[PDB]
């Protein structure tokens, strides 16, 4: 079974569909730690009422992107953990430490990629009167633009909709489509090839 972490900085309802799944008993993946870069955030007790250990790391404390980045990989080392998961996590992931992990960190995103990058994806979708959004999982790579795409699913847009009426439908989404493709990366299924392209098998 491959051991799994979760990297996170809120709430934590994306983490508690994955805590969820990986208990079922057909699962491949097992987590093994939970890591917040905020203190006293509602996911750390969601972790901890699981049976999961937590660790806070403050990015505020270190004098830049290298030197923070090198305190998680310590703990990772520590729990000897295969694969990362990204559930809410708000930073930007220095270059080496995402060269390290290529081929085995996921992300979750609400927008259908390509459109709406960055931070408020459902305001900017609002904004610009698209009827069609969605959801996004993938793998992380060196330029947030190049990251391979694993699964997607649609959401529609109601006219009337405010942040918070869409941004709730499309968390229903997310809770479906990151669980699955754990599952898919950790069962060996889906795999990056060595060309830089998503392979099935």
């Amino acid at each position: 079974r491959i051991l799994v972490a979760v990297l996170i900085s809120g709430t934590g309802s994306n983490l508690q569909a994955l805590i969820d799944s990986t208990r079922e008993p057909n699962s491949s993946a097992q987590i093994d730690i939970v890591i917040s870069n905020k203190a006293a955030v509602a996911g750390l007790d969601k972790a901890e009422r699981a049976g999961i250990p937590t660790r806070v790391i403050n990015h505020k404390l270190y004098k830049n992107r290298v030197e923070f980045d090198s305190a998680i990989d310590l703990v990772l080392e520590e729990f000897s953990i295969d694969i990362v998961c990204l559930a809410g996590f708000m930073r930007i992931l220095s270059g080496p430490f995402v060269q390290k992990w290529n081929g085995k960190m996921l992300n979750i995103h609400p927008s259908l990629l390509p459109s709406f990058k960055g931070s408020n994806a459902h305001e900017q979708a609002l904004e610009t009167g698209v009827t069609v959004t969605g959801c996004t999982v993938h793998f992380v790579a060196e330029d947030v633009d190049a990251g391979q795409i694993i699964l997607q699913e649609a959401v529609p847009v109601k006219r009337g909709d405010t942040v918070a009426t869409l941004s709730e439908r499309v968390k229903l989404a997310e809770h479906k489509i990151f669980p699955a493709a754990l599952q898919l990366v950790a069962s060996g299924t889906v795999q990056l090839g060595e060309n830089g392209k998503i392979c099935w098998v």
